[PDB]
């Protein structure tokens, strides 16, 4: 997060950290808790070798430095990458993670509400992006979860700034004309939430930008509302 400030305990209880435990353990991506056993993140976080065995998912945490061998974590049971996602490309940058065990909700860890089907015409305001990613374009992972408020921009305007790519209706963009506030590397997969009718809603999944926080270069996010059919189908279960 570029241009943000430190979050407080329990402020963003759906924020998770996706880490890989190799010789050392490192935060790679964010994600959002959306159910007891389900996390929503970015597909491109998994572009490396297929090895869900090394991943550890941390919830209810504020500071990466607080993580030790004693910290509880979740493991991956299944990764569901969108069927039209292509490695290294931007379309359909969305993945579902099914956890091996369900999490119980507390004031420190609980789910973010998904967009409601009746809110297709909504123009979201008061949007926040959170994460432990870089605080500057050539920066480093941040210890305390950062937060920044960023306005949405129209897809027409976003497309204007990125005419080397196709900004589709399944993307949503956010940024300032003169930059200065943005998600960055290490924030990928985390939430873009906006308050609507006094409730937080997951509007975007942090995905990409050209550089970080540059003028007239908004952040590109996967538009969760445009994937609700897919989310519901992929998470469905009978009895
Ligand atoms: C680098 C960055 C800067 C920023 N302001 N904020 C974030 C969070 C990041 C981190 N993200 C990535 O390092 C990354 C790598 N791969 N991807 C998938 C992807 C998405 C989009 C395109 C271009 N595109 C636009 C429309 C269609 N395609 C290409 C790759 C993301």
């Amino acid at each position: 997060i570029v241009g943000g400030t430190e979050s407080s305990w329990g402020e963003w209880p759906w924020q998770v950290s996706l880490q890989v435990k190799l010789t050392a353990q490192r935060h790679l991506c964010g994600g959002s808790l959306i159910g007891h056993q389900w996390v929503l993140t970015a597909a491109h976080c998994f572009d490396g070798l297929p090895l869900q065995d090394v991943w550890r998912i941390y919830s209810g945490i504020l500071e990466l430095s607080d993580i030790t061998k004693d910290t509880p974590f979740s493991q991956i049971k299944e990764i569901i990458i969108h069927q039209n996602y292509k490695v290294s490309e931007g379309n359909h940058d969305i993945a579902l993670i099914k956890l091996q065990a369900p999490l119980e909700y507390t004031e420190f860890q609980k789910p973010i509400s998904l967009p409601s089907k009746g809110d297709t015409s909504t123009i979201y305001t008061n949007c926040w992006v959170t994460g432990w990613g870089f605080s500057k374009e050539k920066g480093e992972i941040q210890n305390i979860l950062q937060k920044v408020n960023i306005p949405l921009v129209t897809n027409e305007e976003c497309q204007k700034r990125y005419q080397d790519y196709k900004i589709t209706q399944r993307m949503v963009c956010a940024g300032y004309k003169e930059g200065g506030k943005d998600a960055c590397k290490g924030d990928s997969g985390g939430p873009l939430v906006c308050k609507h009718n006094g409730m937080w809603r997951l509007v975007g999944i942090t995905s990409w930008g050209e550089g970080c926080a540059r003028r007239e270069q908004p952040g590109v996010y996967t538009k969760v509302a445009e994937y609700m059919d897919w989310i519901l189908e992929k998470t469905q279960s009978s009895d």
